[PDB]
């Protein structure tokens, strides 16, 4: 099973196809919509279902000029790393053996790796945060983690943020991994996000079951001649 068998009917739904569609307005109407069309579903491109091993969720994209690329927490390769990702590299820091802080944002790496970086509103207006929250993303997203929980087994969500966990709360803690830790914004990361451990408890799981751990070091893209 891949995403476009199991998604393949939800994409049909009126809601969904009405969503894309007041995207595609908005991107004519004079305000700038981020991320690009060609970029909104690549955590599912980098991550496809059966390679699913982390789950992390964001809420919106980023909203700032070459920031969002369709994953979550992750931004361009020379654009500065956000806030949320320097708590998130803060935190690796402290509990991975080996971890410095990366000079670069990019995360594609740990998607290619099983994480599903995704965030629960896949649009956003330049400057404008939650601008598309009521559009129809939420729904889908409901879906989509509805989706991993039923076929799938043994996955880690790491659920940071009332807003991720209640939209896991469906999720089998027997049958996968649930995690949970305050966002890793600068409002909260300090009040529990440091101290969540949870990339190396979620590298425990893996380790538990066969799988390779994740290597949490992001890394460039190569120069090639």
């Amino acid at each position: 099973l891949t995403w476009h068998d199991v998604l393949a009917e939800e994409k049909q739904q009126p809601y969904f196809l009405n969503t894309l569609q007041t995207v595609a307005s908005e991107r004519q109407s004079g305000v700038t919509i981020y991320p690009p069309q060609k970029d909104v579903f690549n955590a599912f491109r980098f991550t496809e279902l059966g390679d699913v091993k982390v789950v992390i969720l964001g809420q919106d994209p980023y909203h700032g000029p070459g920031q969002a690329h369709g994953l979550a927490f992750s931004v361009r390769p020379g654009i500065a790393i956000p806030p949320s990702l320097l708590n998130m590299y803060k935190e690796l820091e402290n509990t991975i053996p080996g971890f410095t802080r990366p000079n670069h944002g990019y995360l594609e790496s740990w998607a290619r790796q099983g994480v599903l970086l995704l965030n629960t509103v896949l649009t956003v207006r330049a400057g404008q945060a939650h601008s598309h929250a009521s559009l129809g993303w939420e729904t889908f997203t409901d879906k989509v983690i509805s989706l991993i929980n039923q076929h799938r087994e043994g996955v880690v969500f790491l659920l940071w943020g009332s807003h991720a966990q209640k939209k896991g709360a469906i999720i089998d803690k027997q049958r996968h991994h649930v995690l949970k830790a305050p966002q890793p914004s600068p409002l909260s990361a300090h009040r529990g996000f440091f101290g969540c451990n949870h990339f190396v408890l979620a590298n425990q799981w893996l380790e538990q079951h066969g799988e390779t751990p994740i290597d949490w070091m992001p890394v460039l893209p190569a120069e090639s001649e």
